[PDB]
RNA sequence: UGUUC
């Protein structure tokens, strides 16, 4: 799998955490370009997604965020495409 | 629901 720079894997998102909050979080390191939430084939969220950003980040600096929203801690990691 | 519908 290759890693993707600048972009951040994101689990354990809540299905009340929209796209407006993520970015609220996120704009903290830098300007978001991207976030895709992952959805089965009817549209329900998967519950994990990608942020990726235009300026350069460092993902293992922003991995070690300790932060809940809507009751759950987000789950992240660097983003690999498999 | 852990790595790209």
């Amino acid at each position: 799998g290759k890693i993707m720079p600048n972009t951040v894997f994101v689990g354990g998102i809540d299905v009340r955490m929209d796209e407006t909050e993520i970015r609220s979080f996120f704009a903290r390191y830098g300007s978001v370009k991207e976030v895709k939430i992952i959805t089965d084939r009817t549209g329900v969220s998967k519950g994990y997604g990608f942020v990726s950003f235009y300026n350069d980040v460092d993902v293992q600096k922003i991995v070690e965020s300790q932060i809940n929203f809507h009751g759950k801690k987000l789950k992240l990691g660097p983003a690999i495409r498999k």
